[PDB]
DNA sequence: TAATTACCTGTGACAAATTGCCCTCAGACGG
DNA sequence: TACCGTCTGAGGGCAATTTGTCACAGGTAAT
């Protein structure tokens, strides 16, 4: 089939900042961790480039890019918890060959109240916040394949932590939820619809509901 | 009744970031 | 054992799209 990703509803539902390919290589870390405790992973450039259909050398491009583009990043857990995710720079004993060294402190949050995807699910999507967003719906999907959610805004503002603007609901719609929507309804296998839950004149959470194309 | 205010909404416009794409040239390796 | 061609990937760039930010116009209700 293809690569199984499972990880705490704790790392779905934190606040953190990620570029598409950070979140990618994050994904193979999550796997390597998985495995079997020192918080060391590696990232062959080859195997990241048949994974995810890219050339060696945009394969070698996006991972130095989002290696170098670690430093500073936090992630954090609400149960709230600040961590670095990477607590050493990264560096290549081969050429080829990246060593990366994940703040082990954070092994028990990625490793029962946990949330699953197969990586073909989501190499394709492009947006990070799209992977976010079809991250947290995982986290609510029956066996099936079908889930329904409701999440509020202000959760996903800081959960996925939203650019400024997106704080004006029109640009909230337009530039954040209508695009996720029709990424993940192109490019994923779950088939998504929503509808908006208002307080007053604003709106407070999104409604979810989804189903998969294995079904009608 | 009318005008001003305090909310919302969508879209046009621009800036900034991100995309897959292109070209160069050395390291590793095997032939 | 030694040289060279090939594949790899570590670099430099790119224009076309996507994303992020804001001015502006319209609607409504409160006042
Ligand atoms: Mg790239």
């Amino acid at each position: 089939n293809s690569p199984r990703i499972v990880q705490s509803n704790d790392l779905t539902e934190a606040a953190y900042s990620l570029s598409r390919d950070q979140k990618r290589m994050l994904y193979l870390f999550v796997d390597q961790i998985r495995k079997s405790h020192d918080g060391i992973c590696e990232i062959h450039v080859a195997k990241y480039a048949e994974i995810f259909g890219l050339t060696s050398a945009e394969a070698s491009k996006d991972i130095r890019q989002a290696l170098k583009s670690f430093a500073g990043k936090e992630v954090v857990f609400y149960r709230y918890e600040s961590f670095p995710w990477f607590i050493k720079p990264a560096h290549s004993p081969s050429r080829g060959l990246y060593s990366v060294h994940i703040n082990p402190y954070l092994i028990p949050f990625f490793i029962n109240r946990f949330t699953q995807f197969r990586l073909s699910e989501t190499k394709e999507i492009t947006n990070p916040y799209a992977m976010r967003l079809y991250e947290s719906l995982c986290q609510y999907r029956k066996p099936d394949g079908s889930g329904i959610v409701s999440l509020k805004i202000d959760w996903i503002i800081e959960r996925y932590q939203l650019p400024q603007s997106y704080q004006r609901m029109p640009d909230f719609r337009r530039r954040f939820l209508q695009v996720c929507v029709n990424e993940i309804n192109s490019r994923t296998p779950m088939r998504l619809s929503y509808i908006e839950k208002k307080k007053g004149r604003q709106t407070t959470h999104i409604v979810f509901s989804f189903r998969d194309i294995t079904s009608m």
